[PDB]
């Protein structure tokens, strides 16, 4: 009796592969391929479908390619795989690339023809085959040596003979220079996308990368795995297990001296554990992420905080708050925009970037004009795309676009600007993103007449006014929240201020502040006032 | 501490003397790292060029704790004329972002 052998191992357990954050993927994928397999032959016989022989995996690097691909080469119970690393077939000779390719599906043919229906699986495994296939003419130059390896692989896939018993893998990065013909059905059907985890998915790889270390009681009482989970933003699988191999490291080397003349291992490596400020500090100076923005961004762009000397400080938050709630709960207008408004040296940019921070939306980019210095029009323009491109692949995005005066070249002289560039921006403030998916723009300027006058303050749904320091009562309070002068000074300033009104930017009291505490003790307040003197006002 | 990036204009007269004062000031500074941009080194320069020197030698001066950059001429910098009047836009428009970006902290 031909029994049918079980193409699964008889001790198999998911959880026995450790792989988290990738379920509905494996689920697709034991649907699609291995659904066939598994069911008794002879209702399969009656339907008369034959099996699937292929499989596509593409991502940005380090989201667990090859991790799926080795486990599913250890899961069947088959041959041991056909490893290919890279491009370990191309040869010098004339006709020599080709058979060491047609010597891979000798076992196949071979044994499907001495054993026709009961065969047993054969399986191939190609590792960045990418730099093997591409499209065919594309290149030029190689000699005609990559232009015959796609045509063989091509005919021995699925030629005039047919076999049944094959099952290729396929992992690349750049998934948009493979060939055409090879991703028919047929060939290599089942695409899949390897993405970002998210909250849960952390959680699961984190639980999973720790309980060697939790099972022998050497990881402290004080961790809480939900904080990193929190903490850990935009952060794929290779960083989250590199943070914990990381702390570990720092909690090993408090054992070693290492400057005297001979390293030495003391005797309490008993009693180890790993604490929180382990990991804290592998956060805080060893691992960084590679995509998004991070502290490094904000600490830059808010660099003083916020403060609040008056009621205005709390009303633009507040518009900020319903303008982002409008945007996560609507669904009928996906896409929302806003211009932040005011006279220089008003604090527009720490405004918008505090309500970015705190809208918690999965992703926030911002695209600043100091980052492109001296490139031409068309870079711009290319920059813009990609950074709006990237905003559309994910669910709900926010972007930031500040200093529009200054990203398009404007002087009042002329005047002169790129076209172009205002082309760009009245392009893709009115283009909405792929169903199901939710984009805020918020932006920021400092010359509302002239984008009145390019009529681009058309296509923004509305504005916020960003007003500035009015009464010496507002004064007072930003000089007491900073404290940089005593009461009795502070009685003097008051008895003089109080009897004017004042017109003065927030960030320029910063700089007479500091400009004033050089002088000599007796001299200062002097100073300070005629300063402020010399600011004069124009309302 | 607030202000790690502070700027100064001296103007007057020609034939006064003030490129002089501005190199006194430097000498007398006694910080480590200290460079002058003078357009005497850019003589037949596109715009292109210009900028990317200019780039270069502000880039330079983000790797030393302390630094004190000198910029001479602004008006033959830019290829000024009275009449139209001519100018140069992308070196005004690096010049008027290049004097707003902190260094990287603690410098
Ligand atoms: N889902 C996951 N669960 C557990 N560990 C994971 C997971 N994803 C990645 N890792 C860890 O990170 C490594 C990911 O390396 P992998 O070979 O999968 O990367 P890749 O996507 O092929 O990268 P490359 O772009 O360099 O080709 C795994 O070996 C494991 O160390
Ligand atoms: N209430 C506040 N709102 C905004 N910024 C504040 C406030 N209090 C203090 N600041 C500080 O003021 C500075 C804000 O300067 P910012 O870069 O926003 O200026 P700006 O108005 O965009 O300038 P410009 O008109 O020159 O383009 C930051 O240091 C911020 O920390
Ligand atoms: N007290 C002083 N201040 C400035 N320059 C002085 C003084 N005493 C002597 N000099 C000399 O005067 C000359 C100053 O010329 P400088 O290069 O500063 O001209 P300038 O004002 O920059 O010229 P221009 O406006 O035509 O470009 C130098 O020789 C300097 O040595």
């Amino acid at each position: 009796k031909e029994n049918r052998q079980s193409i699964i191992n008889p001790d198999w357990n998911f959880e026995k592969m450790g792989i988290g954050g990738l379920d509905k993927e494996f689920s697709d994928i034991f649907r699609r391929a291995f659904a066939s397999r598994v069911f008794p032959p002879e209702i399969v016989e009656q339907m008369g479908c034959k099996h699937v022989k292929g499989i596509l995996l593409y991502g940005p690097p380090g989201c667990g390619k090859t991790l799926l691909a080795r486990q599913i080469g250890k899961m069947l119970n088959a041959r041991e795989p056909k490893v290919v690393n890279g491009p370990e077939i191309l040869n010098k000779y004339v006709g020599e690339s080709e058979a060491n390719i047609r010597k891979l599906f000798a076992d196949a043919e071979e044994e499907q023809r001495r054993l026709g229906a009961n065969s047993g699986l054969h399986i191939i495994i190609f590792d960045e085959i990418d730099a093997i296939c591409k499209q065919r003419g594309s290149m030029a130059g190689s000699t005609g040596v990559h232009d015959t390896v796609v045509n063989q692989l091509l005919s021995k896939i699925d030629g005039v003979e047919q076999l049944n018993n094959i099952l290729v893998i396929g992992m690349t990065n750049r998934p948009d220079l493979i060939d055409e013909a090879l991703l028919r059905p047929g060939r290599l059907e089942v695409k899949m996308e390897i993405g970002l985890p998210d909250e849960k998915g952390r959680l699961q790889i984190l639980h999973i990368h720790t309980a060697r270390m939790r099972g022998h009681q050497l990881l402290s009482a004080d961790v809480d795995i939900k904080e990193l989970a929190v903490e850990t933003k935009n952060f794929s699988g290779a960083e989250l297990e590199g943070l914990v191999r990381a702390a570990q490291s720092t909690a090993m080397n408090r054992h070693i001296k290492a400057s005297t003349k001979v390293e030495v291992d003391m005797e309490k490596a008993e009693s180890l554990q790993v604490t929180r400020g382990d990991f804290l500090a592998s956060l805080e100076n060893d691992i960084k992420p590679a995509f998004g923005t991070n502290q490094e961004d904000y600490a830059s762009y808010i660099m003083n905080g916020i403060i609040k000397w008056g009621d205005p400080v709390t009303r633009v938050l507040d518009d900020g708050e319903l303008l982002v709630q409008q945007t996560k709960n609507s669904d009928r207008t996906p896409l929302v925009s806003v211009l932040l408004e005011g006279p220089p040296h008003s604090g527009k940019t720490a405004l918008a970037a505090k309500i970015a921070e705190e809208s918690n939306f999965p992703f926030i980019k911002i695209c600043s004009p100091d980052k492109m210095i001296g490139f031409s029009e068309t870079a711009k323009c290319q920059a813009m795309k990609k950074i709006f491109d990237d905003a559309y692949k994910s669910q709900l995005s926010c972007v930031v676009v500040d200093d529009i005066e200054r990203l398009l070249d404007y002087v009042p002289i002329g005047p002169r600007f790129s076209n172009l560039v205002l082309q760009a921006l009245l392009v893709l403030l009115k283009k909405a993103p792929p169903q199901g998916r939710k984009l805020l723009i918020i932006g920021t300027t400092s010359r509302k007449d002239v984008l009145q006058e390019m009529e681009m303050l058309n296509a923004f749904s509305t504005t916020i006014h960003v007003p500035n320091i009015a009464t010496g009562e507002q004064l007072l309070e930003a000089l007491e929240l900073l404290g940089n002068f005593k009461d009795k000074e502070r009685t003097t300033i008051a008895q003089q201020v109080k009897g004017k009104k004042v017109w003065i930017g927030i960030k320029k009291l910063l700089m007479l502040i500091e400009m004033s505490l050089q002088m000599d003790p007796e001299y200062r307040v002097r100073k300070f006032l005629a300063l402020l003197r010399e600011e004069g006002a124009s309302p």
